[PDB]
């Protein structure tokens, strides 16, 4: 973490770079960077929530362009890969039935909705994710866009909360 006071004093480029791993949407980070200095972490998080209130399918699809699939733990020391592994840490990779069900489930979801299946993985077992995946496969296009965006907002906030301190 970096302290709020430290975040408030950073250059526009360094502050943007710090926020970039939270979500793959430049307009979101740029809005937050330009509203410094923030009165509190409370204020930062509230502003962050408001900045994602108008996200639609266009933002969804753009954000998921390189999002790692559940059951496909990415390699690398970078923030993008490390956060994903950390978030997927409750998925049991050694369960062959589960791993195969996730691969088949991901393939079915992408064929149906045209994007990577997105879930807030933190604290969820592979079974919980698979059940959510199975449930969401029955959604209409518009229902799924809504839940996917809801999950994206959760992930983004958790990452921001992990990035900036009080």
């Amino acid at each position: 973490m970096i302290a709020l006071s430290q975040f408030n004093s950073l250059s526009k480029d360094e502050a943007a770079g710090l926020l970039a791993p939270c979500v793959a949407l430049p307009a979101w980070g740029e809005t937050l960077v330009s509203l410094r200095p923030f009165a509190s972490r409370h204020a930062l998080l509230q502003t962050a929530r408001e900045a994602m209130a108008n996200w639609g399918e266009d933002e969804l699809n753009a954000a998921l362009s390189a999002h790692p699939r559940i059951g496909e733990k990415p390699t690398g020391s970078q923030a993008h890969a490390a956060l994903s592994r950390q978030e997927q840490s409750s998925v049991d990779s050694e369960n062959e039935r589960l791993a195969q069900a996730l691969r088949e489930g991901n393939a079915r979801y992408e064929a149906r909705f045209g994007r990577v299946f997105l879930i807030r993985a933190k604290g969820r077992s592979g079974e919980e994710i698979l059940q959510a995946l199975t449930r969401r496969l029955q959604h209409t296009a518009d229902e799924e866009v809504a839940e996917a965006l809801a999950q994206l907002r959760e992930i983004t906030m958790l990452r921001l909360e992990g990035a900036i301190g009080e």
